[PDB]
């Protein structure tokens, strides 16, 4: 079983199983982690075969992680608890007041991220921090609510809730997502800095602080900042989120499928990012890793660690058993009926 | 003032007013329609002067098009009543049945509609078909509904709010979006598409929809093709098998450009949207030629605004549709 420390790209798989190209393509250096999608789930028997598989190649484990935010965002669905849209918890807030909303943001973290370390995911890559601005059909009610207090705080509760279910957190999207419009291509947000810093900014720095292990760009413009997208710009992942907010976790790039691939991964290494996406383009990552320099980060390796899931797979097993578990399960699955 | 058909390509502008480059763009026997966007308003008053000089280049005049959907789908917010999402008309067929939720649809159709021709607009990109399979996100509320049959019978009584306010309508995406994660593929059978996401298309086209625009997603089942550069959902499903005689919009072309606009109208789009790229426009339209389509004129006229200058402002100090605005603000609260 060879050992060799996670590069610095998050590759995908085709299905259900992984073929022989596969594993061969996952035991190149240049790779540390894997995203999967709805087509690589079939059953809660067949992921656990998956994942197993991928964490068998080589050491450390190779990361796996999965975007289930919940609502319209949950990758897998059979025999997984269904998960409320985010924006659910936004209206307890509002209706119930901000204590019953943290309560119920909390259950919502440990049911998402209890089920998935069941088998053997890493992450999920949630919550949504951008703000409910009424302007971004994507965001949507991905968002917890418009204002930025709440949004922090039901984003801190729910990721209490994750780290019971054994998961660190990836905030999204950097710095902000909800003011743009997004119902369709590459969006514009005017504002300035000082806007951004009082509203949409805010959840960020506060998830930082309190330990948030991940963060995902905007895939956005902010022309009064830096004309580059937030993914692609030194001012904003150099300048402002690891020197004047703080934050010491990884920075994925922008999905780099949109010169050529090896020139978009290197634009995102040099603007600073730590891990480069590259999604359902195993040809993309063939011609990225062949002769691939792996750019120089001694902090990556505690960057990738900081996100391997902390409870084993028994542990959970007997934990899904209890009484207290299967009520938080109920009490979600009527949060998104 | 010249005389020339519209041509296949709606175009689109930069800020509140024409600069002399767009006007000389805007004359290119190539376009035939402007899409507007939120970054082209600033209010009411500006806007009546921007759709003033665009129909006043040459005739017929340009068609001017936006997207007003409702909720977080509204380019313009200022001096406009505020439009719920449309799966608040989906909640309200839940609670109150199909009947208040008819009503309530025809009244948000007509309040849309109304206020943009005050503006001078033709169309509103409306209504959302894809069904709400809980799937996609970038659809997420813009959906009526999960169900084919309430978001038909929404969609239906929206057009007819439409009409009131002077525009026809258009469907998208066809053949549906909902079942796609969205945040592409549909991996699913045409069959399975014909039981669901397929039967609002078809209903609306046999009730007179005058325009559809097709997704940007690929159902392998059917065409490795996306549906918009797809010769089979366009020409075989969409014409033959539906019957639909209308306009087919193409989906944004903007990822050559001439290539890609070539393949959409071999597909059997009649026009192409190019979208925030005014270059790939100017690209496009130098030595372009325009494609035979003997049913473009009529296709295009038959979206133009059938109410006038006078008679929309008229209808909007009336009693009726000040009621029709106070209740659709209010479902948007
Ligand atoms: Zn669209
Ligand atoms: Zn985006
Ligand atoms: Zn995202
Ligand atoms: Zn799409």
């Amino acid at each position: 079983v060879p050992h060799i420390p996670r590069g610095p790209v998050m590759a995908d798989i085709a299905a259900f199983r992984l073929t022989e190209e596969e594993k061969q393509r996952l035991l190149d250096p240049a790779i540390g982690g894997i995203i999967l999608f709805r087509r690589n789930f079939q059953n809660i028997e067949q992921l656990k075969t998956l994942t197993a598989e991928i964490k068998a190649l080589r050491t450390p484990e190779l990361i796996i992680a999965v975007d289930h935010e919940g609502g319209r965002v949950q990758r897998f669905i059979e025999g997984f608890t269904r998960l409320p849209a985010m924006n659910v918890l936004g209206q307890i807030w509002d209706k119930d007041g901000a204590s019953a909303a943290e309560t119920a943001a909390g259950q919502v973290g440990r049911v998402l991220a209890t089920e998935l370390s069941a088998c053997g995911i890493d992450l999920s890559f949630t919550p949504v921090l951008d703000l409910d601005w009424g302007n971004c059909a994507v965001i949507g009610n991905r968002s917890f609510h418009r204002n930025p207090e709440a949004v922090a705080r039901l984003a801190l509760a729910l990721q209490k809730g994750l780290a019971k279910g054994g998961m660190k957190s990836c905030g999204k999207h950097f710095p902000g997502h909800g003011f743009v419009e997004g119902d369709s291509v590459l969006p514009e947000d005017g504002r300035s800095l000082d806007e951004l810093e009082a509203a949409d900014l805010a959840p960020f720095r506060i998830m930082s602080r309190e330990g948030m292990a991940a963060v995902m760009p905007a895939h956005v413009v902010y022309p009064q900042v830096d004309t580059k997208p937030a993914g692609f710009s030194e001012i904003w992942l150099k300048q402002i989120l690891r020197r004047d907010i703080g934050f010491k976790g990884v920075i994925f790039s922008d999905d780099l499928t949109m010169g050529g691939i090896k020139e978009r991964a290197r634009i995102s290494f040099e603007a600073g990012c730590d891990i480069v996406l590259v999604c359902n383009r195993p040809d993309l990552v063939d011609e990225l890793r062949d002769g691939f320099t792996i750019p120089d980060n001694q902090d990556l390796a505690g960057r990738w660690q900081y996100m391997e899931n902390s409870l084993g797979h028994e542990a959970v097993q007997a934990v899904m058993q209890t009484m207290g578990f299967q009520a938080a399960q109920a009490f979600v699955a009527g949060l998104a009926s």
